[PDB]
C-alpha cells in the first residue's frame, strides 16, 4: 500500500494517519509538504501535533 501512496501523493494534498504515531493519532490528518525519494519517511504538517513529522509511506493513507 505504501508503494501506491508514494506513486499518488501530490505535492499539497491531503493526507490521513491509519496507525498511531510519536505525537499523532490514528485518524488524524495533515497535508503534503514534501517527501524523500531513497527515504520512506515523507514530512507531511499534521493538524492534531500542529506541526509537520516523518511518517512511513504504508501507515500514510490519502483519503482528500
Amino acid at each position: 500500500y505504501g508503494e501506491y501512496v508514494q506513486q499518488t501523493l501530490q505535492p499539497g494534498m491531503r493526507v490521513r494517519m491509519l496507525d498511531d504515531y510519536e505525537e499523532i493519532s490514528a485518524g488524524d490528518e495533515g497535508e503534503f509538504r514534501q517527501s524523500n525519494n531513497g527515504i520512506p519517511p515523507v514530512q507531511v504538517f499534521w493538524q492534531s501535533t500542529g506541526r509537520t513529522y516523518w511518517v512511513h509511506w504504508h501507515m500514510l493513507e490519502i483519503l482528500g
